[PDB]
């Protein structure tokens, strides 16, 4: 049973906060796309009904996928756009989708692939990349089909708020909303790609648990670098979820968005690093009321 | 038998408004082209100039349809490298490919190539002019090349020689050259059409008509669902006005239709009507709901 | 075996028309530059050799310096001069490792090979300036020769281009014909004036001039030629069991119309398509015995080719 | 065995005056760097420096006396000189250099550090992707960047973002955030390569004056030399030395601009003093800012 | 026994005309830095390095080699222009400082270096700075041994833009006023680098020369024009006269030409030309160069039996 | 016993045609040359006298500078500034040679004369091509030969192609009379630095080919035409043969056209063109070139087999 778009767009109020038009905009997509799978196209035309996001980063684009996924129990799968004979790389994107879905031709063929950083690869190699991606969003030895499995394209586009702007003459948001598909042409998407990608969702609003994974999961996160220096200094440091998420809400609030999460981080740890190794303690606890007052120092334990 | 010019031209006038001398082009171009294959001698190859949303790609994927012949598209722009030489003939292989991989009938297709104007400075001019004179073993000199582009500064260099529709008919093959496209191509092209900025009646009919239209299309998906999807003349006329005044032509016609069956598309799976009608006041305004009928 | 220049020249007959000086000089040029490697030049002295086209847009520059590779099995490469005009200096040994893609990364062939740099009249700094110029001494590093290894100074070097204002510096020096006679009488010092800088021009001792096709020429190219344009549809409309005649008054008129817009001979199928348009249109939809075109019908553009039931 | 933070900021505060945060900031970049050096690192942050101030603020004085309080090998490069596809091989010239002054000790060498000043110049953009190379390490991972500039409009930029609705330079630069060097002219990719950002304060009066005196190679203390080997006695008021140092905020060169208020000043004095015979010659205020009256003079 | 300045500008009025405020400037940087070499420096000490400004053919390499003169210290030259492999061109300067000091390190160290047309390698170019960057080290100091640190830096230059700048600045007269308000940060936007500048403490301007100042260069200077031509028609049995109407007119001749002093000798050299010619082929007592001869260029020089 | 500037002049009008103006200076800078050293100089100033030749390719400038040392039994030497760090010792190179055709006479050395040929070639690669101006300084300064470079005269000669058009934009006729306004400040612009330039005080010019100058770069250089083409041919089995009335022909025609030396080669080409085409096609011993078949252009070259 395929769920509503009221129930998609429902339980995508639980993971994530805002963009209730994205959402309300990818619920129709992901709807429109297994109805139509589930019908075999026609015994007649019907729409790909693919996706392109357009979000700042850490505004949940990548966590929005991923849940889209969960919600009707299908594999998913990621890739970057920048690590894109790399037209053999992209069929690999392909054998990880049969990976994750136990190699069962017909549960890959209704999964969901999310390409990030699309916006990194318009020429304005990275170009043929756009062609060598294109050739699966059609569709043609894994014998699976790419065409049967939806594709949700990410992206921040830093300059697409100018091109818009240049061309509708208030906020990002109110801008992106205006966005048309001539509007990406001159950002350095080829036509026949934007063709490919119907539906178009915008976020405007960062996600504040989008931020706090980003401070903790990423292989290189903030939190895994102080803790690294930290440690080669004989001092364990603790990141306590408050402070996360107290460090989410500063990043917000300046509108820096995950550029200036490490600016944040930095003059909170700055006076902890300035006269540590003058001390001889065990591990230093981050708490909140270090980050969002910055008038308490850091926890220190001896 | 072969579909005369006057037939030819007839039924593009289902799927295509105006353009009437662009379709006047294109009808004896390609019926000069297969009327030479089917008796086994000008190559016959055609470059489409017109703005962005002109109708350029549809009446590409038309002239395919009305003879029943193999159509594959491709952007210039993909190919501008020394490994896309290997990717130049993969046009072949997808063409082949919707051709159930029959070499006869591979030959007698059609291929567009959108963005020409793109590629305008080199190495994609002489890689991709060694398919139009024609080397799977599928020969290349027997299909069809069909080159589109919107040559934005071509209007300027036509001026500066002959001192829009007015001036893109004084169009010479020196006027390309100029403009950054290399002789030995262009001599590859003698027959080229311009198609005039569209009208509203043009973007009309193109939501209509085809055989692949906006309102075929959502009328299907609403199908599906148990609800009938009317659209009013008086929405699809608003509908078109919207995609003139964004300058977007018709590839801004989608983008505007989605976005007035959003909500309903939304909560209709919700719901349990008969049919949905759409108004100009759902389109234009996007202020009043599409009617519902239980 | 080295094909003598006559050998060279009778080839090139069945790919260009005309041109029968230009091409008696480019036989003799590439012969010599051949000549000279098949031979490790002296175990004494020997001429550079280096060629410079000079002819109208569409007289077969381009189609001259493609052939002369194909007769001799030799890889060819291309490159505009106008794509030049300092990291371009980065971008000059460019024009090598595409030559050695063709070849196949052999030294030895790539030293065998061709290169044609078109407009080369586009990057004279005459009445940017300062840019265009360094284009003519970084590319002037190669004609001499210097991690691909190869050495340029075996490599023939082809530079073409139109040279609108030299058929004018000629006339001015000169003076005491038409442009075929007059850029017989170029000089080093004229193309000097032009922008080209000494020590470039003197890299490139053979200069060869593509006269711009006369009306006579083109006539005769539509006619004479087993493939020629009224053979072509006098075939198709053939087929369609009506005669296709081309009055002389109409055959000279696509000539005119020809060079007025300077395409030359690859200006002829344009033009014809253009006229028989509107005729093999409506031709299907007929039953008449032949279709006579007048030149009312190529210059005007306005009357309908006559139609005999 | 390393410097703590405290110790390094300490030893800064005898070569130069005031940037107390600024140093704070360098100080514990400097340490983790090395820290970071000395136990083979393992993730790790580059910990890379980028100054921020006014001409003549101090920001390649901070950058040699920290290679000094290290025994590091220390080398100098501009920016401007490198906006250019040669330079590609002139970026490793930084290198060559590095080991000149280094004996050509590999070990040493990556142990150096590099000053790049006038970053702000090649904000558009080759070099930056250029230099961008060394950064990462091709190896010049070990060595520390520190990239300084005056950023003119950098305090314009700063403004019309924390701005809300309808303080001094230094309350700005504090701000500072790498998006705002983003528009700018940096890019992100190198931007990101610079993590310790410091900011310097425009030297108050009150500074310049200290520099002028306290210094061990201070102006007036060189002075004061060169009439010593005369017989004559220079004197200093200290009406005139704050005089100095407003023409010197005035005209913007920071303490760059105080030798040539000074020579400019004492140089119809320095000219015939060898055909005198006095004792010591004081100087007014009068004599550099109306630059009228002449020094006083007594035989 | 060092000069002091006031005999050191004294001298520098005998060889070089007007441009007293230059002179006076030279005299005491000159003077500050062999008072500091003689005493061992010390405690700091100021370079005292010279950074000359001045329209071209306004004396500037004129007056490098007179403070050398004047010091019987070992003098060079180079160019700018000339400045990785010219890193150890560089240091060619310094060899051929040698040269002329017999190889003795100590006078070497003594000696005084002139870089013209300083102005020409200021990026405003990789190349080009790399220049200010390598001179650089020199003007610290580092198979000579020889080191540069004590041997005095003049780099002089014509600074065309300068003169813009400067005028870009000082608004709220004429160039000897504007240049005056000359600072290290008006020649920061010109092109040269900050660390280049500072090496450069002493910086002295030159004016334009005007007709009564050109007029007394063709007299004066011990090696003025008359008194070249003087002697070159002298061991010919011919004595060389030139009327003050003449030296006038040459002086304006060249300040038409926009040459200035410069520009005198090529103006000399065409007046006395055809005389030189035959002169060799006669018996004359003296040659009386007159007004006519070279404003007109028509009359022939004067001659007298 | 010198020859006055009358009868060295003189004597040039036997090698050299036209060209007075050029003759009537150099013949008074090489008279006044001699006329110094033969005095010391100086007991206990006086002009270098040095000579800057600036004419076309073929108009005389190496003939002329032969013919003065001919005339003066002096030894002379050549040197291209194009084949000019290591040519540092390159430059020495020059002094070897003189002493070489002087018997290592350091005297008669010291008397000799030296041309360097395309001057205009090295003014600002911009930084080696124009450091060979200061490298090629230190000789017309002065300083194991043990030679002094400060006797022997230099003169540098050159086309000089660009200055004829900075002369313009200045002065604002034919060149000639261009040529002739020519000033100091003018060469700086073309690329010469002004260090370099007041070394050649003296500056003569050439407007006028000379057919005997063409007629010898057709034969003498190791590069000539005729020396090209004669190999050319030899690979071919033929010996070709260029006869004495047919090289005069050649420089005719080529003055004529005004085209100077670089319009030599385009004028042996379509004489020979002919002959090269339908030359592999034949086996003859060898082809002799007349007259009749440059000027006429009507009868083929004579074919032996
Ligand atoms: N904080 C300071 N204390 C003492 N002297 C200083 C200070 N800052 C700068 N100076 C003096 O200024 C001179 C040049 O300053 P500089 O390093 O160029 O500053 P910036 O890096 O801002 O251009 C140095 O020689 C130094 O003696």
């Amino acid at each position: 049973a395929l769920p509503t778009p009221h129930e998609i767009r429902n339980h995508l109020d639980d993971y994530v906060i805002g963009q209730e038009q994205a959402k309300k905009v990818l619920a129709v997509a992901v709807y429109n796309h297994y109805k139509r799978l589930r019908n075999g196209d026609t015994s007649v035309e019907l729409g790909k009904s693919n996706i392109l996001l357009i979000g700042p980063t850490g505004s949940g684009k990548t966590l929005l996928a991923e849940t889209l996924a969960r919600l009707l129990d299908v594999p998913f799968t990621m890739a970057d756009a920048t690590t894109l004979y790399v037209g053999e790389d992209v069929e690999n994107i392909i054998q990880k989708l049969l990976q994750k879905c136990d190699y069962d031709v017909q549960k890959a063929q209704r999964g969901i692939v999310y390409i990030d950083e699309i916006d990194k690869i318009s020429r304005k190699s990275g170009e043929g990349v756009q062609q060598a991606l294109l050739k699966l969003i059609e569709g043609t030895f894994l014998q699976v089909d790419t065409s049967k499995i939806l594709f949700i394209c990410g992206g921040a586009f830093a300059g697409l708020d100018k091109v818009i702007s240049h061309r509708v003459e208030a906020s990002e948001g109110e801008l992106l909303a205006q966005v048309e598909p001539e509007d990406l042409i001159k950002f350095g998407l080829i036509p026949e790609f934007i063709g490919r990608l119907p539906v178009v969702a915008t976020l405007n609003e960062l996600s504040e648990e989008a931020l706090i994974q980003i401070l903790k999961e990423p292989k290189n996160a903030l939190t895994k670098q102080y803790q690294a220096l930290f440690n080669l200094e004989g001092v364990d440091l603790e990141f306590r979820d408050e402070a996360l998420d107290a460090i989410a809400k500063k990043a917000m609030a300046r509108k820096t968005g995950a550029r200036g999460l490490r600016s944040i981080v930095e003059a909170a740890l700055l006076d902890t690093m300035y006269d540590l190794p003058s001390m001889e303690d065990v591990e230093k606890v981050v708490i909140d009321e270090s980050v969002i007052d910055g008038q308490s120092e850091p926890l220190l334990i001896y």
